């Protein structure tokens, strides 16, 4: 059947994208969560 | 009849094919729906 | 009246086929909706 | 009538749906509320 | 006339799946519109 | 002239198959239209 | 004409569905601004 | 020429369906602006 | 010739008809192109 | 050429338009910013 | 050849067009971009 | 008897072709869903 | 062989043709490609 | 078999229009999303 | 290869239009940055 395979390859490539997008989503909002932080603390600690 | 034949066998392919496109699409978007609750959550919890 | 049975019998083959017809319809129908109810509800839920 | 049988499914199939949907928002609301009490008082207390 | 015997039964037809049409939508939309609402009194309440 | 009855006979028929057309097109495209409707000032308005 | 009809009949619809959805809008939009407001002046008064 | 009188009818009838076209428009955008400029206001107003 | 001149007149209908033609197609394109514009510049205006 | 003539005409409506629209804002935005200003500057005296 | 020929002047129809609807899109892009500015440098000026 | 023999060869003929469209398809249909869900996580992602 | 030449003349024919479509081709896309990409860098832009 | 050889001709072509289709999405796709992450955090870091 | 040189003209051309979209955002975030700090700098100094 043509279409097993065929699903089958489609579904492994989604897979692999999807792991690429969780690293790049990390990494922004690592940096955004990051500088709002530094902005409160800095406040209140002065 | 040839024809009763030919329906059913078609009516089974694509009740598999069905099948494979339901398990794609809950890959999908399991993943879509991840990224928007992380962004959201993080957001709220700083 | 030879053409009077055959119609007959013409008309009957065709009213089979037409049943065959509705229940794939009602196979594809259902998974194409299914599918797009899924992808709306998860959406607006989260 | 083949349509009436089939309109009668799908709007079981979306009835069921809304079920599940409606579950999910009681638990994400929940938890945005929650949060955003506990930091109010939390201010207000102190 | 055979004619507009067949257009009468294809009009009524219509008409009826017109009715199954018109409740279906009222469910969904039914379901659209209480979560929206849901979700915007509660914060306005909060 | 048994031409010149024939096409008058003909035109007729087709006159009336206009009239049983315009007919069918007036309720669905009724529906259609009523649908749309609801779906875009309901959400307007909430 | 069946057109000229058709459109009258489209067009009175309509404007039964607009006379329904400022109905709503004015009962939800009542809300927004009688919470909006009672908020506002407990505070000041306060 | 039979086919210079029939494009000078065509192109009358479209004339005048455009002219009902131009009515609905107008009642369903008055509407739609109407109950924007409503939400809005009132907001800014309060 | 027979057909030099038949050829001479089959083509000087054609060029009238497609005058008449491009007439047609320049009202119902402007009412087209003019309804999209109204629409979204009243968006835009508001 | 009949295209030439006919997108003349078009840019032409078109000009117009943007004229009424852009009559349209500047009476919406001068409220706005009028209301936005009453409230900041009666605030700032007091 | 009068297949030669025939190419030559249809291509030489479409560059012309496509001259003209170069010159509508940057008068209607032109005022989308202007509203567009004017609220925008309005509200952050005030 | 000639006209088995015929049939058979058509019908290989036939089941061979299938073979190489099958792989036609599966090239461009994954390189289409490649492009799009590239085009759809990059933008949730950033 | 009459037929061998015969069959020559047309493919060389069906060539050039196949040459000056190319040329079309490449023009008409181009401006389309054109317009997509002002319209959607102009609105990132500002 | 002259079918044998078509496809994978076509086959061929296709690959390499792939090719092509994949070096301009990945141009127009960074210029994107480089503006929209320029946007982003000029605005978080003043 | 027609294709191939096509895309290559195509892909020269959005990397021009880029250029000129860089330019554009360069200006108008320059000046609401500039707008945003000349508010808050003076609010501080006073």
């Amino acid at each position: 059947d043509p279409a097993k395979a065929a699903f089958d390859s489609l579904q492994a490539s989604a897979t692999e994208m999807i792991g690429y997008a969780w690293a790049m989503v990390v990494v922004i909002v690592g940096a955004t969560i990051g500088i709002k932080l530094f902005k409160k603390f800095t406040s209140k600690a002065s």
